[PDB]
């Protein structure tokens, strides 16, 4: 009697007082304690050395709290501790052991999910300082590590860095490290408002599997100078990806350094996210540096159905070599994204881009491997008075890319700035079903539409269209002397064309070689020999040895005669046609024709 | 002790019982009631006032529990309350204050999401009344509302309307009203059987963010001739959107006035969707009188990846204007979704469309600017008798529309009801990948393909490929006298059309323009001079002063001699080329041409 | 006093325990048992016959108790049972009742959800045995079973079939068997290490509607040479599917029986999905004998943006017929996937191919309704060795499939075995936008790119674009003399195609058709008559009776002299064009022209 009331009142209180599942006769007989084992929260956990609750708060470092639940649930097999709503819990001190390398705050443990309902907020402890706020690492060398596997974290909860700056921009900072990770995820969480580098990075170079970023949000997460760089997810394991997510920032310097994801291992995806505020959408990179877990080669890398408004390029492409490892990229699809350059003043920022092919780090433009990518229904737009626009900027090797079925509205369609870099190009396809847009028009003087500023193009089409005027422009597309050009094919269509003094330039005469295949409008003036009737036509000048037909696009304005219809050419390089003289006497005339070459 | 028995009975006795987590030492010690107090249901608030739990049934008003229960934890800084399995609360009146104005039942709050497990069902009170079951506004004017954060309702859970009617059209009724909604959303809720405008709202003109639905279920919400519209989401604050949602009619009503979702603001995405039984699919649109929150510009539009079963139109753009605002529509992506017009008689519903370009709601068609939109990648069916059938019906002023490689099988591809509106239209732009279905072939006597009954057209290209025959059309593209023509490219491929009569038909001879570029077929009678050996073939009509060029498209059964391959034009308006008389004699020809104009 | 000790100790003493949530004065009076009352675990049901919780393991047959925790709660209106993370309970028994002519293990119930956040495992008295997981059926024959209704089966828990193989082929297994089931779904949870027919099927034979499969895993479900087919989900009730799922194999068997999904009823979709180390991506099929529940036409068939590695087919189209019922297969959509064919060595597996129109299961290729599919967006990949490898197998009738905008680089485009199957073809558009890339260059000695081993070929069209040399294939296209041709379009451009000696061929001279238009590069031999000036030039061979038009493909090499620009015919099959003679003399020439019939 007296003792009982001493044990109910005690700490194995609960584990006396019997519960039978709704007075179930066949459930099973148990304690109180027993039902509250089945669930557990930091409350659990967030107690003095007597065992009394302490509250959450500014000036309460809920660190060594947090981490004693993770290291319990992890003791019997797993878990879900709940970080409760309604409370924001502050860390405010370094972890220690093997996260003591990484800047670690919390350390995850395998099979210990953690499901986030109220805010977790950083003290000022952290400002000016590295960080890391939870790590799935166990050892400070990552090589060294073990793995973490079935690591869950989500909820309605929020994340929030404090808005502390980079003390130096050699620091890292992140939100949540995965490490070596097999099967984690972050689904429904926000993080907000700080200056990192990174908020989540699933796997390491290459090591773990089935790691996603789902429905959660990203809010202002640079700013300020000191920040070097930022990609908001970056991941580096397999069958891994994002989707369904937001990422947001409003920091100007956000639109110099930040992309919102990085792929950096095969088969990886980025989908149905929105984007705005930031530099980049999106690198997609093979780095030999990072190629120890899941081989060299990216491949199977999908970017599909965003929506963008950034500052720079959209999707980076790339990938580079180490002394013994050597990085291929390929089988890559971008898709069903529409993406726009927000309105800012030309060259203010990273040159604005769909596609970019960036050479390595320290910016060597020979070593890339990128091949079999697929771009194809996809919009994009930038402002006319965006000088620094581009659907794609070619300025690496490329060994090969496809686009089809685009639209795209900005200055250039290719693009690679003159004297920098000079690309070996393979295999480039723009297909005529590509829709060129009219937002630039009127703006291109000096400019060229496709500006083949490459060392050499091989085995590649472009296919130009057009959909409106600009005579602006100096020519619809221009090899210099110095790009080689081989087993092409370059056309472009008459269309909105006719008062265009340059469509195609060639300034090495690079059209005449045995397997180029062209057609261009060009405007050509021809003479008659005098003979009534039947009656050859020639081209004053002799610039068409290369041209196995032409054709008119001009109509005839005579009675007494009419040019020939279609032309071909004689050793001389004259172009030589039989047309009619009702009337005898010689004639000449001004005809646009469009010149074709093997098509 | 005898004072024990009585704390412990009482309603504090849960507060004097002692729990440890797992009996850990270094677990908090609580008491059974903290522990219980982590959640909070339905169940802690539907008491009398003496505190004794009632049951919910058809005769109990659950009401001013709910709301009691919202209230408090609303009080603790938020939290999510369950509303339990395995019941059905009914709600039986209105709530109260500033969800008056709003014919509130419930009001949200900021911080306190619901789990709705159970099914909560509309009484009888409620028919043929307005109403709207959740109100995230605080204030019975919007503009003077705070707002709603953080705010999630979710579950495996049912809302039902009861299946009362409408008791007059003006009346509105809804289901979730998020108000001025910032981070709110609704996910894995059915709403199922009622007569209602929407079932969920997201933002107020332009005020909010990240709103979602997902995984939703809609069945059945209109059910009498009296409801006047309905759109079951109506999206309207940016970065918000639908997926993965299911929507279902079976009313003949929801047939003739039933949308699936509206999008009214920026960055608002509808996507991997199922819709069956509606008129209309989407409306994607920028209002000016809800332009107040996110200003005047609709743009980053997404409609991807759906499947649906429509009776009208799938999508509908359109833009409008107030005294003081202007609203414009850009930068829109509709791609990769699946969708037919159901079995129908023709004509018995609004007509059917993969895209309309509607006028405004007052029907003006002259105040529109929609432009930068790609269609690409989805394909539309109506069956053979549905005459009222488009791939684009084009029924307002038009600045930009562009299809890439798109499958339309309906009965026209381009449409406008002549002597209707006429739509002053830019850069339409319909390439040569879209391909055209047979499935109306032999349905079309009296009808044109592309049917062009608009103002004037710039600016565009049309570039027509059949795949089938059909000799029952009147004509594959038409512009009446009426339509104004410049700068634009229009063409057809003879493929299939060597037996047509009218392939192109200009009736104002608005393929002459100076910037007009075309090509299509038609049948010419031609006659030589008599010469031996190279001889000139005309026309024998002078309608070609027009045409640039033109080739045969016939064989030559003749063996003494052959009319020319190619021709050019004189300025009567004859064609003229030279072919040959092995034997000389005048010769008298019918030949299929292609007529080209400077292309 | 006394008494009240030992109702306390007792099960009913939670019941006399007071709670009121938080202190409220507001909230209800209520006893701890009600407030546990509110969830539910596999605890509560785990026990002995005297109520003593019993511990799940290696040696405990879990299975009667879980069942008891579903009729329980099935009993109460519905609800969701915990399986507790931290633990394996192991299933070791057959279910009893309806579910036994299903080799069932446990019965689902109607609004029972089961959140499973361990491990459920099954013992060795399931080795070489067929088994059943869960079964929503009740009744062992599924004509007179009732529905599975609102039952949903979550958490991060893990399925696990314990290695064993099948003990014969005949055998069936499976994971999930909801059977007639509506509003049913499994999200989040791992099914790994087994031999089993499948993991999950939605519906029987059409009825059921909105199931779906959403962010599970499937790895290793196939491993003996035993096991006759997989299939990893079967969808066969409409408005159902699977998205952002995860599947992979690894052994050998697999790459040869494996498929991740079979679509089998209207309005179904698999999206967003990885897959690697299987046979096959999709079968989407009507299958009559499974056609009671959902009408005869499977339509609105999605599959879109998925990630694969397979073996042999990625989406395989069919349908077939019974004495009563006929199959229709229509309104299919197959989108921005990404997909390839392992390494492995040329016909080491089924036949590589992006899509297969696949012949019934008795392999009858002559009763299949197969139209309205759009294949659009896609890039497919085989490596060079892999001989058996192509964008469409087509060996059964087929009477409608469109393919825009896709990338493929493999063996072929178009291939069916000659002397197998003779399709009739209807309806094949290959429109001019579909990329052929050039991994197989050099590869296709004796070959034909596209090579049409059908009966017959209607309404169809072929544009042929390469976009790099392949001078190994015998010929872009060839149609044997026994494929009928008719009402087509077939067209080669000539870029790339200067050096073949065959592009085009009709071993029938099929080309001659009245409705047949085609256009293709050839060499033709020419002479001319010797009169200065204009002057005729024919072709030595008579072959072209049917060319409409030609032109040239070549450089005039001469200066006394030019051959026509273009061609027409005589009725005796020569070709014959006007060109000029500045002196005279007899011409003889080999050009490169361009052949076109009708175009
Ligand atoms: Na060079
Ligand atoms: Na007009
Ligand atoms: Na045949």
């Amino acid at each position: 009697p007296d003792q009982f009331r001493a044990i109910i009142e005690s700490p194995e209180g609960a584990g006396h007082v019997g519960y039978q599942y709704r007075r179930n006769t066949g459930s099973t007989m148990r304690m109180v304690s027993d039902v509250l084992d089945e669930r557990v929260s930091l409350w659990d956990f967030h107690c003095d050395p007597s065992g009394n609750v302490i509250q959450p708060g500014p000036n309460v470092d809920s660190r060594q709290y947090l981490q004693a639940a993770i290291d319990y649930v992890s003791s019997n097999g797993g878990g879900t501790i709940t970080i409760p709503a309604g409370y924001t819990w502050y860390l405010g001190s370094y972890g220690v052991g093997g996260i003591a390398g990484h800047s670690g705050i919390i350390q995850l443990r395998s099979n210990v999910n953690l499901n986030i309902e109220g805010r977790i907020h950083l003290s000022p402890f952290f400002d000016l300082k590295p960080f890391q706020v939870f790590v799935g690492f166990d050892n400070g060398d990552p090589a060294s590590s073990g793995n973490l596997e079935n690591c869950h974290i989500y909820g309605h909860g929020v994340v929030d860095f404090g808005g502390y700056e980079f003390g130096a921009s050699s620091q890292l900072r992140n939100g949540v490290a995965f490490g070596r990770s097999y099967n984690c995820s972050v689904t429904g969480i926000t993080f907000q408002n700080g200056d990192v580098t990174w908020a989540i990075t699933l796997g390491w170079n290459g090591y773990g599997s089935n790691c996603y970023v789902r429905k959660c949000r990203f809010i202002n997460l640079v700013n300020s100078s000191v920040n070097a760089n930022h990609s908001t997810v970056y991941v580096n394991c397999p069958y891994s990806g994002v989707e369904s997510c937001y990422f947001s920032m409003s920091s100007s310097f956000a639109r110099n350094i930040a992309c919102s994801v990085q792929l950096h291992q095969h088969d990886t995806f980025y989908r149905g996210s929105t984007v705005n505020g930031y530099c980049r959408g999106a690198y997609v990179v093979m780095h030999a540096a990072e190629a120890a877990g899941a081989g060299s080669y990216a491949y199977n890398m999908q970017v599909e159905n965003n929506i963008a408004v950034i500052y720079g390029q959209f999707v980076i492409l790339g990938s580079d070599v180490t002394a013994t490892v050597s990085g291929h990229l390929n089988d890559v699809i971008v898709s069903g994204n529409i993406v726009s350059i927000g309105e800012r003043a030309a060259f203010s920022a990273p040159f604005g881009a769909f596609i970019d092919i960036g050479p390595d780090n320290s910016g060597a433009s020979n070593v890339q491997d990128i091949q079999r990518v697929l771009v194809t229904g996809n919009s994009f737009y930038a402002p006319a008075n965006i000088t620094d626009s581009a659907a794609i900027t070619l300025r690496a090797n490329l060994n090969g890319c496809t686009f089809i079925a685009n639209n795209f509205d900005c200055r250039y369609m290719v693009y690679n700035a003159p004297g920098t870099t000079s690309p070996v190009v393979q295999n480039l396809v723009w297909d005529k079903s590509n829709v060129i847009g009219g937002t630039h028009a009127n703006q291109r003087a000096g400019q060229n539409l496709f500006d083949m500023q490459f060392a050499s193009v091989v085995n590649s089409t472009i296919e130009v269209q057009l959909s409106c005027e600009d005579l602006s422009m100096f020519s619809c597309i221009l090899f210099p002397a110095s790009c080689q050009l081989s087993y092409s094919k370059i056309t472009v269509d008459s269309a909105w064309t006719k008062s265009m003094s340059n469509t195609a330039v060639f300034e090495g005469n690079q059209q005449a070689g045995a397997n180029v295949y062209v057609s261009y409008p060009a405007t050509v003036n021809l003479t008659s020999y005098n003979t009534q009737g039947a009656v050859p036509f020639f081209s004053t000048d002799t610039n068409y040895a290369w041209v196995t037909s032409a054709y008119s696009l001009s109509i005839n304005e005579n009675l007494d005669f009419s040019p020939p219809a279609t032309y071909t050419n004689k050793a001389n390089g004259q172009l030589v046609g039989v047309g009619y003289n009702e009337i005898g006497g010689v004639r000449s005339v001004s005809v646009r024709l469009m010149l074709q070459r093997q098509v």
